[PDB]
């Protein structure tokens, strides 16, 4: 509260890290559905269905312009990129288990990271 103020986490290397995190789900071999956005005039029903897109160019834009307050903003990115795919696509298809995949290796580099 008012003077009551919690020890100070150092977060001042969340930026890098972040960064990192990104660049090793960029270069993961099942990243391919998420390194663009998905093309809202080829892709029928996913305008009107996905209300947030977000994919890892769009995130990768958003870290190095300052867009990011702070690292859990980040992660509510990366998950939204997820979270999509699995209302868009079946779990059994390509799609679907990539999404599934990526979604596994970033949770485990963020509690590596950061927890």
């Amino acid at each position: 509260s008012m003077s009551v103020k919690k020890p100070k986490r150092d977060d001042s290397k969340d930026l890098a890290l972040c960064s990192m995190i990104l660049t090793e789900m960029e270069t993961h071999e099942d990243a391919w559905p998420f390194l663009l956005p998905v093309n809202l005039k080829l892709v029928p029903g996913y305008k009107k269905v996905i209300k947030k897109p977000m994919d890892f160019s769009t995130i990768r834009e958003k870290l190095s312009s300052g867009q990011y307050p702070n690292l859990e903003t980040f992660a509510l990115d990366v998950r939204l990129v997820f979270d999509n795919c699995e209302t868009f696509n079946e779990d059994d298809s390509d799609i679907g288990r990539a999404g599934h995949n990526m979604r596994k290796y970033f949770e485990k580099k963020w509690t590596d990271t950061f927890k």
